[PDB]
């Protein structure tokens, strides 16, 4: 009950801050999880010998692929931990509880593929789920780890509580399938300008968590130009890979993912930028104000792209 997480005083400080890196020691990272849900959530909210043989089979889960790996998902709980703190009394206690978790599975069992090159490969998934067939997957591994025993760190909700959270995890993660971000945030900018977004709608709240969890996703793109740059090459490593395995197909990959093509990478980058990081940011700052860091930290490295373009760097 008495047992906190304590981190050294440097990682104390800056884990408060949006930009944090996790740094490149894997035995810290449950650790840093654990800090992040007893600040965020309580020490009571979980039983901490349940919560670390959660967090260690999550971990087994995720495969060593470049991006798409555990590091991901601690980097992403930790984007959402900076939302949740920067906005206290905004969340209820279930959303505290579900929302770090859900960041942590959003990406369970992720093979470093699209959803687009798992329908044309013709993947089993893609028969078991047509649309979002990722994050359905992510979701149903999330399920399956609260069910192994010993392991339904929930055990102490209510049945109608268990339902409400395991709700706000499925949601969360399926949000994360980056083609629902797109109308997603228009009806978000609609609700915004027009005045009528209402917290207590629920239909509403979803949407605005929805949004959060594709913030905290592309979060790659809030950290320090040094940190964003070198994330950078494991994307476009997962990218080409899947490049390379659409032209075994007979099927030539989209520039993105060709690595023939990497002189426009760039470019590629300053179009993302415009036209999903800065749109998503922009959005999560009207809704929540303090989440302002990530929209700045983002501009600043729009900036630092349009610097490459110019042979500045
Ligand atoms: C049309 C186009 C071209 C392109 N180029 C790369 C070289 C050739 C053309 N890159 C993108 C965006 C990539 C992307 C996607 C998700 C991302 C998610 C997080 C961070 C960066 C991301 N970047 N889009
Ligand atoms: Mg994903
Ligand atoms: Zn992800």
């Amino acid at each position: 009950g008495l047992m906190q997480f304590t981190l050294p005083v440097r990682l104390c400080k800056e884990i408060e801050l949006f930009h944090f890196d996790i740094g490149p020691f894997e035995n810290m990272w449950p650790g840093i999880f654990v800090y992040m849900v007893h600040r965020s959530c309580g020490t009571s909210c979980f039983e901490l010998e349940k919560l670390c043989r959660f967090i260690m089979s999550v971990k087994k889960n995720y495969r060593r692929v470049p991006y798409h790996n555990w590091k991901h998902a601690v980097t992403v709980a930790h984007c959402m931990y900076a939302i949740l703190q920067n906005n206290h009394t905004l969340f209820t206690d279930l959303e505290r509880k579900g929302l770090l978790i859900a960041c942590l599975c959003h990406d369970l069992d992720h093979r470093g593929f699209s959803n687009s090159y798992l329908q044309k490969f013709d993947h089993p998934l893609a028969a078991l789920y047509s649309t979002s067939t990722m994050e359905q997957h992510h979701f149903s591994q999330t399920v399956s780890i609260l069910q192994l025993e010993g392991h339904n760190i929930f055990s102490t909700l209510s049945s109608s509580e268990y339902e409400q959270v395991l709700e706000i995890i499925r949601k969360a993660i399926i949000a994360t399938d980056l083609a629902l971000y797109f109308g997603n945030r228009k009806q978000l900018e609609e609700m915004y300008q027009t005045g009528s977004l209402n917290l207590n709608n629920q239909s509403h709240r979803d949407r605005v968590i929805g949004l959060m969890m594709t913030a905290c996703d592309l979060c790659s793109v809030t950290k320090l130009w040094p940190v964003t740059k070198l994330t950078a090459n494991d994307i476009y490593a997962e990218f080409w890979a899947e490049g390379d395995e659409m032209k075994k197909l007979g099927i030539q990959p989209i520039p993105m993912m060709d690595r023939d093509k990497k002189d426009e990478v760039p470019q590629g980058q300053l179009g993302f930028y415009n036209a999903v990081a800065i749109p998503c940011y922009t959005t999560l700052t009207q809704i929540l104000p303090p989440t302002e860091p990530l929209l700045k930290a983002c501009r600043d490295n729009l900036s630092q792209w349009e610097k490459v373009i110019r042979g500045e760097e």
